[PDB]
C-alpha cells in the first residue's frame, strides 16, 4: 500500500541523529521487502531534492536576516511553502511549513521588524533539522543499496541523477555522503 511506504519512509527520516542505527536500518530493510522497495526509494529521492531546495532557501534566508530585508524574508519563506507544499506531503517539514505560513499569514496584520527577524530565525532553526533529514534519507538509500533487493544498476538507475545533484551542492555532510554512496554504486555496476 502506497500510505505503508510514506508512513516507513517518514519513519525512517524522523530521529535526532545523522545516522540510522542498526536496528532502523535493519528494520527499514526488512519492510521495504514487504512493500515496494522502487516505490520506497523514489519516496527518499523526492525527499533528497526537496531537501536540497530547503537548504537553498535556508541560505538565502540567512542573508535576508543579515541584510535586514523583511520582503526578502516573507518571499523566501513563501518559496518555502511553494517547494513544500507541491511535492506530495509533509509530515517531515510540519513545524516547517506551519512557521512558513504563520509568517506569511501575519503579513496580513502591521506586524512588526523584529517581530518578522524572529520569524525568520525560527525557520532558520528549523531548517538546521532539514540537514540531519537529508543524512537519514541517505542513509536509507546506501543500506537499500547495499543490498540485493533491487539490481544494482537499476539502483544507479534510479539514483545517479540525485546522487549527483547533491555531490555538486556545497560541500559539507550531506555532500560527501552523497558522493560517497554515488561512488560505491558506479563502482559495483
Amino acid at each position: 500500500d502506497c500510505q505503508q511506504e510514506l508512513s516507513l519512509v517518514q519513519t525512517v527520516t524522523r530521529g535526532s541523529r545523522a545516522f540510522l542505527s542498526r536496528e532502523e536500518a535493519q528494520h527499514f530493510v526488512k519492510e521495504c521487502g514487504l512493500l515496494n522497495c522502487e516505490a520506497v526509494l523514489e519516496l527518499l529521492i523526492c525527499h533528497l531534492r526537496l531537501g536540497m531546495e530547503i537548504m537553498k532557501l535556508g541560505r538565502q534566508l540567512r542573508e535576508a536576516v543579515r541584510a535586514n530585508d523583511v520582503d526578502a524574508m516573507l518571499k523566501i519563506a513563501k518559496e518555502i511553502i511553494k517547494v513544500i507544499g507541491e511535492t506530495g506531503l509533509d509530515e517531515v517539514y510540519r513545524q516547517l511549513l506551519k512557521a512558513a505560513k504563520e509568517f506569511l499569514e501575519r503579513r496580513a496584520e502591521n506586524f512588526s521588524h523584529e517581530e518578522a527577524v524572529a520569524f525568520a530565525q525560527q525557520i532558520i532553526q528549523l531548517i538546521k533539522q532539514v540537514e540531519c533529514v537529508q543524512m537519514r534519507a541517505l542513509g536509507a538509500v546506501a543500506s537499500l543499496g547495499c543490498t540485493d533487493l533491487l539490481p544494482q544498476e537499476h539502483i544507479l538507475l534510479l539514483t545517479r541523477p540525485r546522487l549527483q545533484e547533491l555531490s555538486a551542492g556545497s560541500p559539507g555532510p550531506v555532500t560527501n555522503k552523497a558522493t560517497k554512496i554515488l561512488r560505491h554504486f558506479e563502482a559495483s555496476c
